[PDB]
């Protein structure tokens, strides 16, 4: 898959200069790191302007998807958070982690709570981790989605442990986002 | 293998984007669909009123991929035109219809199938993660959209899909995908 | 890393298999359902009245696979005995459920588990040809299979299946996937 | 996947030794030579007993497909065939070209005429052919699929156009087999 | 492999396509084609009236490729001349016999064969996904371009693509593939 | 996924005990060593009684067939030759080799003279050859395939210019092979 | 690297099963698991009631495959006597203490650890394939078998399986991990 | 998948041109040599004014990460360190390397001292070392963990022998940071 | 490990004195980059000489054929020089210069012979029938006989021995016309030296 | 390219004379499989005597305590042969064979050291803490203390050291007993050859 340039930079670097971050893969450790780089760029640049964040990830590690979330949460602007195609995992964390009132999604968007089997560090594949630690970090993602959705963290635990997608008004009444758009930003 | 053009150097993908032209040549993935959103979300940030063209030369995709970027053109508020240039089959035919009705052109001997080649099981391959009630799910947006497109209904639209033939340019016309057939830049009448 | 016996050599398992035992300790793949196919054909045409032992150590696998298993096992005249050592996932826990009513036994420390893990698609991966009519076809033919197997309705073994999570031993007996909990080679007493 | 031995021999070798002939895999050009071999051997062996042919195949080639569908009626004894799992294009043709009477599916098969979009010779991939021989093998497959499930050619031709599975019972209803058995062999 | 032009810098290719001359010299794969379609919907862009050359040094290729080209090719205003250089075989003379009559040139050495070369099942995929229809629809469609393009009948061309021979330069002439044979500019005022 | 025959040996071994030589891929030097080796076996077994070749190639390279076909004739038995599937080129040429009267195929078998792709040599996909050898290995080519089948020699060469699959019924009218059997009882 | 021995023949690993002998020299994996309760099962077979001796050098496993070898080897009748050669951790010193008690021996120089060694997400995938529940389930169970094996309380042996260190064979003794150091088939009649 | 900023540099420069250093990945030699050339940079550019080390690092060898150290001690301007995500073995090293009071970390970041397999020299992946010399490093690590965290040298080890993570507040009580900010205001 | 020389790589500086460099074993893609230098060489000065130094161990007729058709297309005189050795197609295309401006090294090794496995080219995937064999090396017989000045006969009858000229030999040959040793088309004779 | 020998490969007819090969570097399944025939061995006769041959480049730590605890473990004499050269692991096996019956050949080389890269072993993922290199460098040194009848300070100064012994150097050494050459157990004073 080639990646066209625009008058010179990539087209990811442009839609950047937009102040828009795209999180369209796994959420894994170097794709982290590329998201939080981006996040304090857009900080220093200009803290107070909002920020742009299109998800369509499949999945991703807890540990990548806490620290994205922490840099989201250390950013003094509004974060806008756009569902396209699917959101599963750390994606919709990220999702639901935008500034309440500015987190859509696409009319035929898909997303899970549900978190994939080996998404517990990924060091490298999953692997690095003891039993006190995913206590640890699957009560922190817990708490997060509890506090960002609005749900218990009771009913946060049960519903990733079932393995199944929220249609877009799903989501809306389960607070994982705020409105449905088929037309450009807010409108 | 890639031409570059500096009528300040770029790609030849890179000048067609400048003349907001979009290349769909390849088969329908994850990264796929991600380029080719940001070229969408980028053409919409320089001017949301001039017309998009998309050429499509796919072979297939994924439902998940096609979704996407059925969504983001449905999401861009100016005309998208689409052009079959080669063949259009399973999210390539979807995203050809998506384009704004009277907009839709195929080349003369172009190739057109509702169905799924094979691997019917569309989703994220690296690691595929789908499953009955989402396989129903992607199913019955993908026949629902593509009866919005066509105006046929789901039922037909569903039958069909379980086929595996490809249309000309007229049988697409009649069958709702296309629009008009061009045999030149200026748009050239349809059904024939 | 084959260990072999001539009490006339042949590896372990061919050992076990002389001993009408058959060994499932890997992913439910179609070259694995076929070997198994074929231990149990053999074990049928050696004597069709004699009890088969099948002990069960899967992650997982594929329905077409599983289904193909499960109709052998069904297709034999002689008594089955399954065995689940660690974990039977998926069609693990659908074999080990086919086994005849009242021997079907776990270890204490056994895990099972009704839900595909990931890739729902089941399927010949190979080449992976799978569709909408044949997606449902096959989950309805394992989820009422798994119905009969255990007693549960299909409605529960549906929602059940749609949640990622393991049984113990005495939770499988009340679920009906097995019978018997065993610790030692005379059948110990069950629930506990 | 391991292969067991039997008292020495594999396992496929003592059910060879039953007459009986397994085809498991994607019928292809050294899986057609396995098979022919096997064939003309137990030919050699005794040329009136009856053979065993179990089925899970997912498709092939049809060049393969023709060459073992010549060799069982070339061979003067009864054929029984047994569809176990699924059955699809030169799965399905040899199915079908069992004797009479004697083509049974397991309660739970799938079977399926249409055709893999790369199974026209499979030489190496499936690559080494022009339109006339395109237009003869295609005409050779459905005079034989007709010839052996009674249907017309033009039913055989426009349903091996369609892509979808038979359950045995719609298998028995259009001529691809005979019987549905859930106990041992005519039984 | 790859040399550079500054005339802030392009390579050799680029440079050509700058004096709108396209290069053709490779198998007509899937990919080929879309970085050719480009570059010709580019030269468009530019200036839809002035003419395109086109060098053809291609052993082959696939009919799904080259038939997009070959419709690229009608969609132009534009005259395009051909040249071919080497070898034009398969859809390499579908397209050398697409440039405008009295356009159309080959180099004294040059062969020149319909046929297709080591078997011909056309393929959408690189390890082609097609199926007995299709073919034979596109294999079809390639005998009335060729048989419109050079003067002959589909009759001859049908039994000619079975022939696996090559042609000189005075043969294609006479064949109607190509139009004049060329050692130096010698015609329609030397454009390239 | 190659069966064993009670003695061990596996299926084409039993088969070669039977005095039946199997030649199901493509004709290379390896395939061609391995056939000559046991067309030799045989030989010195019983140089008198028959010999039964069963083919299913898609072609091969001129030297492995000539390096066959040249111990086919070396052999005082006669060689039934049966194409099951596909003959195509070299496949063809072994199986218009047997000794007349002894050619079969089976009824939806196809057979072409040509070879579909680069005629060269072939020592392993990488040529080795020159002009006048390769002159001289089409030429014996065709004569062979001329005295194999009745045609002219230029017939032989026009049609190995053609990419096309002839029938058991036109293998038969052609001279390739001399009966279509579906039965074993068919055969003398 | 594969000796054998005629006594027609099988390898070194085979005889000393011939003599009731089963090593475990390896990182504890799932096909390891296999073949190790193939083999129990088979020891089993040809006599339930004499003893079976474990010689185990393992750097540690997974604990799906230590608790399937664990629940077998609780599973026969017979007295299992253990030896710990080199270095038992992990999945290693689990298996090491469940040997019959008095039966359970270690070399002088032999170094032995209950903490998983790394980083522990046991995985029935070779690349883990298990949720956050199941993998706290089967720690909870590594941690109550740990504890009936060697006598300590739960806690204590969450807390030690924490601490990434080794024990000499005196300090194995005290913890309750092993009973006797031999340096020469000094107990219980010298079994092997 | 690196993304470009307008002089064209990636993310990672543009960060650099604010004085910024990156560490998110295990701290391996090629990585300690990348992060040693941008310190040395940024202080011939500017030796006074503030670095800022983001650090997101599952671990390291002891050898990079005490040359990252040592060059970290021999600037003479301020270093803020923040953690983000992970902190752990060599990372945590660096991470209270840092000028004290200037050591952050996120609300939700784990840190550990332990390292959790090899503590092997790690050259790359296979070692070069012997009894004394790891004796000699691990003794390093330790007086220099000891000194940053102001825990004693015994706890140090004790703890590097243990397998656990320490949040935001229990590694402020510990010494390895100092303040945790939710927010860049709350930065000096 | 290809240096730069207002950027371009060593290569596309000599191209901009309108300098050809054939190192390489004559393939299709090669054939290809040589016939687009010789393009644009033409349309930015027709009448200018171009510069040719061959370097080839062989290669396939195919693509010499399309050089050497591309070549004598050219309108401009072009000077080609052997460094090294030019076998087969190298020495075709060596030969192809105009005359008096084909030169070699002092110590430059041609042989028309093609060395170890010839046909017709295309790569991994051969592509030859028996027709086309003939044409072909007929192809490449003609050529080198109008460039040598000898006879088809001899040409064939010579490109079926393996063995290489020395510059010398060459110039008796017809493939050269000129040695040029330490100084600018200066011939071995060494009376301008 | 291992030839056989009813029927056995070389070192299982070897292993049949109660021969064991030692010939490449001490690894994880090395140490297994020579563990493997030495409880073999012991089980078959636990009172005859063993034979060792070692031509080992070095090792791991923990694969040679393993085999050296098997071998204290028999309660047979153990004759240890250094054949070629003998390193780190490699000598530690050679020196715990039973007191007098411990050879090596006359231009064999021993070197206590570990060469390049030393550390417990466990292949590919090292899997090393701080107090366990103290304790098995300890272990290895109190042991070839033990085995040659140095002191241990002096068997770790010497193993800081990169350098080879002869055979004559090892006897004097403590790791080995007498130097066989052109016969059976004799020396190399060579009054007995």
């Amino acid at each position: 898959t080639l990646v066209p340039y625009v008058v010179a930079m990539d087209i990811y670097s442009r839609l950047l200069k937009d102040r828009i971050v795209m999180i369209g893969q796994e959420i894994t450790e170097p794709l982290a790191n590329t998201v939080i780089a981006q996040l304090l760029f857009l900080m220093s640049e200009d803290p107070t302007k909002d920020i742009q964040i299109f998800i369509n990830s499949p999945g991703g590690y807890i540990t990548a998807g806490l620290a994205i979330y922490d840099t989201i949460r250390f950013l003094g602007c509004d974060v806008n958070t756009y569902c396209i195609g699917q959101a599963a995992s750390m994606g919709a964390l990220l999702l639901s982690a935008g500034t309440k009132g500015k987190r859509y999604a696409l009319p035929h968007s898909r997303m899970m709570i549900h978190q994939p089997s080996g998404g517990i560090i990924g060091t490298s594949a999953d692997i690095q981790l003891q039993a006190a630690e995913i206590l640890t970090l699957k009560k922190h993602l817990s708490n997060i989605l509890a506090e960002c959705t609005g749900q218990s963290v009771e009913k946060i635990i049960e519903d990733s442990e079932r393995d199944f997608f929220m249609g877009a008004e799903e989501a809306i009444a389960y607070g994982l986002i705020d409105k449905v758009i088929s037309s450009a930003k807010e409108t």
